[PDB]
């Protein structure tokens, strides 16, 4: 239950899962931490240890925000990180089947977050499940968030940006190298993730650092052409340098600046992230991906639209109404308490809110689109008109024209819509199918019966894991001996996806298709 890394042993523990036994190492480390001359560098390799590491418990989360938007409510904690946060934080997470398998595919997590939040060791991302039923080997890594991982200045190596996409890729190498010696095939590695997690792994899917680190990629919720994955260098500059003024860290030598941001104490740096921007929705990414000339050498929609990517099978998702969560977090006459019935005008006030920096026109032309009824006054006509605006504008969307984009240049992709409720789902039912609540099912929660689930989700989890398992596997995500639908090629064409429910499984085409063409085509000339 020890196993020798190229850096020294690591001791891990095991666990009882559904009458077998997985392995678990929690907390190996992959990069000197990042502290004092490092803060803001890329992460350095690991000078070898002689001991054993003992990795039977996570490590601690990268240092970020807290949500207090609703303290106490499971529906917002359940994401609030749930060890000590450090700066000491670039760890990872092991779970291989137990016995040890041979040549086992790999499956790495990267959460999402906004690149402002997140950490591995969330209930819902435990990678036991996956481990005991479909036999793969389960890694899960942190990685720098927030202006900790994302502060730029271009080409200044004291902070050259997308530190927090190096620790992800330092990750990846580090599987490479090791995960042989864990019973896994390197060769056989699928990258997934949710949200900001997603969009990390799109842009692994364009960094030529990474195209030799992994096989295949599954992007839920999230695409790098999503309006909040990418900022300009520009901007990303500016952003940077209005945190130095709020920390009182002004210079003309822009190196100068960086060693005075790195003494300044995580929890001040912390605490002005958020103002850098001059109006803040609640998708701000204050401090994210930018244009690097690194880990990213252009725009990534120029990359994409000119065929510049791995070459290889992608599954891409989305939920069916990604746009609520964000409503109670600033939404005039919205809460999780009330069933939120808005107005037109309370509507349009929802408008300058997501859309602050946008014109007068634009903002109309919203409205127009998406406030034409197949009848008017149905009371909650307007708030579910602000979560599809939301979820259309900010996930769906990017996530159709990234495969569109994507599968236009030869490879298969498949395309899935999730629509089931959770019944475990603490947030009120207006809500729907909220962005982040089918990680559950993919990590194959609903398989405890110990745990809350209906037989029903028992079930569609145990398809999904089985999918999932399957097109990391052999890059074909099909259910294949208990009668299921066949999953079709998503094609430029005709675009036919899968919905997810727990009645039965339908092949439905062109999601969304009126109000993508308004969002992708119209919106960005606005
Ligand atoms: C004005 N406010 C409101 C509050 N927030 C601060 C912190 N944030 C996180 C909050 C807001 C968002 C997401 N829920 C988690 C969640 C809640 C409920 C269900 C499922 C998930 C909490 S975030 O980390 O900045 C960020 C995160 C996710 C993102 C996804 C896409 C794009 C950007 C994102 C940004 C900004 C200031
Ligand atoms: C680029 O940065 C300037 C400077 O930023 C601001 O100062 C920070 C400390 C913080 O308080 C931000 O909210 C400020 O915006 C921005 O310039 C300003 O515009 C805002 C409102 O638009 C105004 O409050 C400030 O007085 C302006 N500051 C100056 C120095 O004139 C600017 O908006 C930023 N954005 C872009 C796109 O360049
Ligand atoms: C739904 O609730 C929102 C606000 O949630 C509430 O906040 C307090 C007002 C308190 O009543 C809590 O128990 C509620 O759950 C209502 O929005 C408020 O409306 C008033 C109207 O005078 C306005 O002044 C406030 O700013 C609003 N609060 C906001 C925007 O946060 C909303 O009216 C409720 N609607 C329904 C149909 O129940
Ligand atoms: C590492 O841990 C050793 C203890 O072994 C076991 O660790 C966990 C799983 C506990 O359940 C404990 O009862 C076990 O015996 C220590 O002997 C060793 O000193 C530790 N090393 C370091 C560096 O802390
Ligand atoms: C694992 O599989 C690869 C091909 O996918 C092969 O080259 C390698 O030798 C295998 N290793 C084993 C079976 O230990
Ligand atoms: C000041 O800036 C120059 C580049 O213009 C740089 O070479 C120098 O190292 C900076 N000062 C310090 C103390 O590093
Ligand atoms: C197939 O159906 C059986 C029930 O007949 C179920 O127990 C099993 O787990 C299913 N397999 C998959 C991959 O869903």
């Amino acid at each position: 239950i020890i196993i020798a890394t190229k850096n020294g042993k690591v001791r891990g523990m095991q666990l009882t899962v559904f009458g077998g036994t997985v392995t678990a190492f929690l907390g190996i480390p992959y990069a000197q931490p990042p502290l004092g001359r490092l803060r803001f560098k890329k992460p350095q390799s690991l000078t070898k240890w002689s001991d054993i590491w003992n990795a039977t418990k996570y490590a601690n989360s990268c240092c970020q925000n807290i949500d207090q938007s609703f303290p106490g409510f499971h529906g917002s904690e359940m994401w609030n990180p749930n060890t000590d946060l450090s700066e000491d934080c670039l760890y990872l997470n092991v779970w291989i089947p137990a016995p040890k398998p041979k040549n086992a595919t790999v499956l790495i997590w990267i959460y999402g977050g906004g690149f402002q939040t997140g950490t591995s060791s969330l209930h819902v991302y435990d990678g036991k499940f996956l481990a005991r039923v479909e036999r793969v080997i389960v890694v899960s890594m942190n990685y720098r968030v927030g202006a900790l991982g994302f502060l730029a200045l271009p080409g200044n190596p004291e902070a050259p940006g997308n530190m927090g996409l190096f620790d992800q890729q330092l990750a990846l190498q580090w599987v490479q190298k090791n995960i042989a010696a864990f019973g896994g095939n390197p060769k056989s590695v699928t990258l997934f993730g949710e949200s900001a997690g997603a969009a990390s792994v799109s842009l692994h899917l364009l960094s030529p650092g990474s195209h030799s680190l992994f096989t295949r990629a599954i992007l839920q919720s999230g695409s790098f052409n999503a309006p909040w994955a990418v900022t300009s260098l520009y901007e990303a500059r500016n952003r940077t340098l209005n945190l130095a003024k709020l920390t009182g860290c002004s210079r003309e030598n822009e190196t100068e600046i960086i060693k005075c941001l790195r003494n300044k104490d995580p929890q001040e740096i912390l605490l002005n992230e958020a103002f850098v921007v001059p109006y803040g929705t609640p998708l701000s990414v204050n401090f994210g991906p930018t244009v690097d000339g690194d880990f990213l050498t252009d725009m990534p929609d120029i990359l994409l639209e000119l065929g510049q990517f791995k070459k290889t099978q992608i599954l891409v998702g989305v939920n069916k109404d990604e746009g609520t969560a964000f409503l109670v977090y600033g939404a005039p006459g919205f809460s999780k308490d009330n069933n939120s019935i808005i107005t037109r005008k309370e509507f349009q006030e929802g408008l300058k809110i997501f859309f602050p920096g946008v014109s007068e026109f634009g903002k109309e032309s919203i409205l127009f689109h998406y406030t034409d009824w197949v009848d008017d006054q149905r009371p909650e006509n307007y708030r579910e008109a602000l979560g599809d605006v939301v979820g259309d504008y900010n996930f769906i969307c990017p996530a159709l024209e990234f495969t569109k984009k994507f599968s236009e240049w030869g490879n298969n992709a498949f395309f899935y819509y999730f629509e089931h409720r959770s019944s475990k789902l603490p947030w009120p039912e207006w809500m729907g199918v909220m962005h982040g609540y089918e990680i559950e099912f993919v990590f194959g929660l609903p398989l405890e019966r110990r745990d809350q689930y209906t037989k029903a989700e028992e079930i569609l989890s145990r398809s999904i894991v089985k999918r999932w398992a399957n097109f990391a596997k052999y890059g074909n995500p099909q259910e294949t001996q208990n009668q299921s639908t066949s999953w079709p090629v998503f094609k430029s064409t005709e675009q036919k996806y899968l919905t997810l429910n727990t009645e039965s499984t339908r092949i439905m085409t062109k999601l969304r298709a009126q109000q993508c063409r308004f969002w992708t085509s119209f919106f960005p000339k606005v």
